[PDB]
C-alpha cells in the first residue's frame, strides 16, 4: 500500500568533462527529485536507501572482461578515459562513472527488495546512468550496466530462477541491451515501444523490427512494437497498450513489473521528437498497476527536457501513489502508419498469444 521511492544525490557525480551540455545532464536526477519534493509526492513516499552494486551482482547479466573494463575506469587520467570512451557508441566517461553505475543497479536492487519481501507495494527510482542500450560485453548509448536486466536477473536470484518478470520498456529508443539478454529466455517478457523509421532511428538497426519475436524457448517473449512516420502521442500509446501490451501482460501474468521510463518520447524532448504528455504516462502507468498485483518499479532511463522529465515521471509517482488519474485529450484517430505497426506486431504475436487470436 506504500510507495518506495530511491534516489542518491552521488549519482551526479558521472559527468561529460568534454562536453558540458551533452543532454545526458545529472541535473536530471536532481530536478526530477526536486519536482517530487515540491509537488509534496515525497512525503508520502517511503524512502529506499540506495546501495553499490557487487561484481557479483553485475555478473548476472555482463562478462568478467566488461566489468574490468569499467572498473579500471576509475582510476584514469583523462586522455585514458576519452579514449575508452571512443571505443563505444555513445559514450562519455568520468572517473566516477562506475561508481554512479553501481548506484543506480544497487538503488533498482533495494528497490525490487523491498517490492518482494513486502516492505512496499510499488516503487520509483531515480536513477542514473541509464542501462537498456548496455549489453553483457559492451556500453552504448550513455549506458554502462543494464540496469533493468539486472534488477530482473536479482529479483529471480533472491527468490526464484523461474520468476515472471515482465519489462516495459516505454523510452522512445529500442532497449537492444534488454532484448539481446532475454533474447532466449520465457521467464522474463520483455515488451519495448521505440520510435524505428526503418532503422533511420537510434540504435539504428533491424533488430527493433516487429519480426524479433525472440529465440527458441524465448520465443513470442520479446514483443516489439516498432513507430514510423513521425510524431506520436498518447493515442498511439494508448491503442498499443490496449491491443498489445496489456492483453500480452495479463496472459503472461507476471509477478514482477519492471518499467525502463525513459521520457524522451515526452512533449518537449530535443531528440525522440514524440509528443506523449504526462498524463499519457500517468495513464500507462495505471494501466500497468493492475498487474502482478501492483507489483511495479519504475526505473528512470532517458529524457532529455529537465521540466519534461519532471512533470512526466512525477504523474507517474502520483499513479503508483493511488491518485486517480487525469482524464486525456480526445486522441481524435491514429497515424495510419501506427495502426499498421500494431496490425504488424499482433500477426507476428499471435501464434503465441491466445489473447491476440
Ligand atoms: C544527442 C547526443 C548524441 C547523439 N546524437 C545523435 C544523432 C542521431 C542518432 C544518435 N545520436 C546520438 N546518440 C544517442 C545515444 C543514445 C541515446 C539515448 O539512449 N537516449 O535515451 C540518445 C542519443
Ligand atoms: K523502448
Ligand atoms: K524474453
Ligand atoms: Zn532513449
Amino acid at each position: 500500500p506504500i510507495t518506495g521511492l530511491v534516489y542518491d544525490q552521488r549519482m551526479m557525480l558521472h559527468h561529460n568533462m568534454w562536453d558540458s551540455h551533452h543532454p545526458e545532464l545529472p541535473q536530471r536526477i536532481s530536478r526530477i527529485f526536486s519536482r517530487h519534493e515540491e509537488l509534496r509526492l515525497l512525503s508520502r513516499c517511503h524512502r529506499i536507501p540506495a546501495r553499490l552494486a557487487t561484481e557479483e551482482e553485475l555478473a548476472l547479466c555482463h562478462s568478467s572482461k566488461h566489468i574490468s573494463i569499467i572498473k579500471s575506469s576509475e582510476h584514469m587520467k583523462p586522455r585514458d578515459l576519452n579514449r575508452l570512451g571512443d571505443e563505444y557508441n555513445s559514450i562519455f566517461i568520468s572517473n566516477e562513472s562506475y561508481t554512479c553505475a553501481l548506484l543506480a543497479a544497487g538503488s533498482c536492487f533495494n528497490s525490487a527488495q523491498a517490492i518482494l519481501t513486502g516492505q512496499v507495494r510499488n516503487a520509483v527510482a531515480i536513477v542514473r546512468p541509464p542501462g537498456h542500450h548496455a549489453e553483457k560485453d559492451t556500453a552504448c548509448g550513455f549506458c554502462f550496466f543494464n540496469t533493468a536486466a539486472l534488477t530482473a536477473r536479482y529479483a529471480q536470484s533472491i527468490t526464484r530462477e523461474s520468476l515472471r518478470v515482465l519489462i516495459v520498456d516505454w523510452d522512445v529508443h529500442h532497449g537492444n541491451g534488454t532484448q539481446h539478454i532475454f533474447e532466449e529466455d520465457d521467464s522474463v517478457l520483455y515488451i519495448s515501444l521505440h520510435r524505428y523509421e526503418d532503422g533511420a532511428f537510434f540504435p539504428n538497426s533491424e533488430d527493433a523490427n516487429y519480426d524479433k519475436v525472440g529465440l527458441g524457448k524465448g520465443r513470442g517473449y520479446n514483443v516489439n512494437i516498432p513507430w514510423n512516420g513521425g510524431k506520436m502521442g498518447d493515442p498511439e500509446y494508448m491503442a498499443a497498450f490496449h491491443h498489445l501490451v496489456m492483453p500480452i501482460a495479463r496472459e503472461f501474468a507476471p509477478e514482477l513489473v519492471l518499467v525502463s521510463a525513459g521520457f524522451d518520447a515526452a512533449r518537449g524532448d530535443p531528440l525522440g521528437g514524440f509528443q506523449v504528455t504526462p498524463e499519457g504516462y500517468a495513464h500507462l502507468t495505471h494501466q500497468l498497476m493492475s498487474l502482478a498485483a501492483g507489483r511495479v518499479l519504475i526505473i528512470l532511463e532517458g529524457g532529455y527536457n529537465l521540466t519534461s522529465i519532471s512533470e512526466s515521471m512525477s504523474m507517474c509517482t502520483s499513479m503508483l501513489l493511488g491518485d486517480s488519474p487525469p482524464s486525456l485529450d480526445h486522441l481524435t484517430p491514429l497515424k495510419t502508419s501506427a495502426t499498421v505497426s500494431i496490425n504488424n506486431v499482433l500477426r507476428a504475436h499471435a501464434p503465441f498469444w491466445s489473447s491476440l487470436r
